[PDB]
């Protein structure tokens, strides 16, 4: 028997709200980011890149590449540095989720640090991909940190960042080509998705890893939301870990017992999702106070 | 324990001929038809979806909507359908391996036909992620087989194939999102790993499943030969889902061959002494091919 009284986001907050879910995991994308004007840095920003000539695009998210010629992942970092760090509704909505004891992890593979802005710490948050908020000189034996107020004054006076101990390459703690997935990631979904009672999917396709198979490691029981402009995930037999175990989403098929696709803008979805949990108000008035407080530091 | 002498193709090719190596499986992806103009369809193909209105892009290779509005899969069908089909030096590679009785198994995730066209047999295969060389009647209590030719009819004259007994729709044998992998995929994988002698690994980044897995289904000791365009794991750790060793200190069992998929069998054609036979039998087929 599913856990759900219906395959909709009524069912999902009537679950939410049930004695049965204590434990949330969001996994987050590009989606969360693009009403706060940050790009989907994935899916054409290369053309002003014309005097690098790059031996294939990708090199300049290349670790190889990166580390004898920095020169052009520093001017397209210049170029695409976001002019302001305003997180969206959905970000505030992963807060109440904290503030209500119901937020277990937040996985994102954005870079923007927006989830950090938002007032999620270190302690709930796997960045998948990496992120900006913090640097690391390249030297195996210095691996000298620095915050990103020091990449960002490096990256705007157009100087290739260099360690100040050792003069070695400072590179952002983001995830490039040809690097593993943080230890972080690997730790935290050995546990989590053990405990986890709810996914809530929120503007990620699901066709990068890790969350594109990452999905499929929850347990067959645990209900999944996704808020997305449109349905993604829906990728057995191709992606799931384990060949002959359908952990793929499943929004269409006759069998479909747990997974809810909610289509249009984060924003719109965490208004909606908010508003049937009592939260709305609460919500608005987060994202007021906060947003008023970034424009007055401006 | 090292089969291979040394980690070169000329150390595959020695093994190949040795009493030691009988059985070659093969895991052939979209790299071994791109020289054949088979378009890559995982990896700009998501650009002309836009004109068919679809929920979402990948809908149109999903089971639920293909049977509910099967319209914008066929009309993509008629848009790529190959306008010839000659096999490559790769396929007729694996067709050596199977007369000279070293070929166990070809496994392709490849849906073109090529395998076929190239003379290897349903008894060869392991169309793991299904093939347009059949067609199938999509009403469980009815299943009339189709052949090719009916289907690309269907497609060029933009009739939804529908099954003559029973005008249900009629799917070309395919994997579509929300399927099970083959029957036939399942029965030979659990027997196959244990009777290989070397995996040739020929034109897939093993990406998804079930190549994924494949890879590592071996006994440890069997030699496995990557001939691929691009290193093992190039996009890791984005598109990447036991892991394939070329280089470190431990390296014993796998050899990396990095070039079109052509130019790697002709290479090892030619340490086999049937690089002759192998341009010939190309030369021969797609001579017949173009005649017709
Ligand atoms: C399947 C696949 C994976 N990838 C892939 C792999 C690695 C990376 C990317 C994409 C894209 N990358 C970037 N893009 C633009 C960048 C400039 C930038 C971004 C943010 C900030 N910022 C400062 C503070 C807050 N945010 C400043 C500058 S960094 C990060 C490496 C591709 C291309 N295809
Ligand atoms: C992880 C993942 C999986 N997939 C995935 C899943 C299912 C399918 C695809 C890709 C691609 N599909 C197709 N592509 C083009 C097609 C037109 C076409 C192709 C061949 C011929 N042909 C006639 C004779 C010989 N070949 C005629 C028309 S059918 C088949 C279903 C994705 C997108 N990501
Ligand atoms: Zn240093
Ligand atoms: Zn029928």
């Amino acid at each position: 028997e599913r856990l759900l009284d219906e395959l909709t986001l009524e069912g999902v907050a009537r679950y939410m709200q049930s004695e049965r879910c204590r434990r949330v995991i969001c996994l987050v994308g590009a989606g969360i980011s693009t009403s706060a004007g940050i790009p989907d840095f994935r899916s054409g920003l290369y053309d002003n890149l014309e005097k690098y000539h790059l031996p294939y695009p990708e090199a300049i998210f290349e670790i190889s590449y990166f580390k004898k010629h920095p020169e052009p992942f520093f001017a397209l970092a210049k170029e695409l540095y976001p002019g302001q760090f305003k997180p969206t509704i959905c970000h505030y909505f992963m807060r109440l989720l904290k503030d209500k004891g119901l937020l277990l992890r937040c996985y994102t593979q954005n870079i923007d640090t927006l989830e950090r802005i938002a007032g999620l710490e270190q302690e709930d948050l796997v960045e998948a991909h990496g992120t900006f908020y913090t640097s690391h000189c390249v030297s195996a034996s210095c691996r000298h940190e620095y915050p990103l107020s020091w990449m960002k004054e490096k990256i705007f006076s157009e100087v290739t960042p260099k360690c100040e101990d050792c003069q070695s390459l400072v590179k952002p703690d983001i995830v490039f080509f040809g690097e593993s997935l943080p230890a972080r990631f690997f730790s935290c979904m050995q546990s989590d998705f053990l405990k986890v009672d709810l996914l809530l999917v929120m503007g990620t396709s699901l066709q990068v890893q890790p969350f594109a198979s990452l999905i499929s490691k929850a347990p067959l029981s645990t209900p999944r939301l996704l808020i997305n402009k449109e349905k993604a995930g829906q990728s057995d037999p191709f992606l799931g870990m384990i060949m002959g175990l359908g952990g793929g989403m499943d929004f269409d098929s006759k069998k479909a017992y747990r997974d809810v696709a909610w289509l249009g803008e984060c924003d719109q979805g965490c208004l909606a999702l908010a508003e049937l949990l009592g939260w709305k108000k609460e919500l608005e008035d987060l994202v007021r106070r906060e947003h008023a407080s970034i424009d007055a530091q401006s």
